[PDB]
């Protein structure tokens, strides 16, 4: 479940993390725009780096917090409230975000790995309601 695939993320977050970002940014190519050091670089390029691993798995740890801290997919407002006040996220919208979670659904289906796919949907359905709330346009 839901539990079950914190602790398979997290066991090789950085693997995950890269390669789910990575499924982001292809499926939604105008979405590598936002990030300037990784335009005009192949799948295998962007592992090489370690600031793009170092990246990804910054990012991946906080979304690991949230859901860890959620209740039943839930995320809890102070987190949203995180998000929304990133710096870096000053110029997002929902949109954005919800792209991620929709690459994000759509790679744990095609993994081979047993992951709650539906519970990270509403999970991702959620966090877009509360960056709302939280004043993301
Ligand atoms: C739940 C999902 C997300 C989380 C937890 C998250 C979290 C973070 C964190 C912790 C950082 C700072 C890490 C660093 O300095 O390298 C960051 C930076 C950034 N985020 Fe996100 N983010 C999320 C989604 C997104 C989305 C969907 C976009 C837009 C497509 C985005 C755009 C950016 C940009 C442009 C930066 C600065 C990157 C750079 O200049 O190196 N984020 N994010
Ligand atoms: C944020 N990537």
């Amino acid at each position: 479940g839901f539990k079950q695939d914190i602790a398979t993320i997290r066991g090789d977050l950085r693997t995950y993390a890269q390669d789910i970002f990575l499924a982001f940014l292809n499926k939604y190519p105008d979405e590598r725009r936002y990030f300037k050091n990784y335009v005009g670089k192949s799948d295998q390029e962007l592992k090489s780096m370690a600031k793009f691993g170092d990246h990804t798995e910054k990012v991946f740890n906080l979304m690991m917090e949230v859901a860890d801290r959620a209740t039943d997919c839930v995320p809890l407002a102070s987190d949203a409230n995180t998000l929304v006040q990133e710096k870096q996220h000053s110029s997002l919208t929902t949109g954005n975000f919800e792209k991620l979670f929709v690459a994000l659904v759509e790679y744990m289906r095609a993994s081979g790995q047993s992951f709650d796919s539906q519970s990270w949907d509403r999970f991702g359905k959620n966090l877009v309601s509360a960056l709302s709330s939280a004043g993301m346009k």
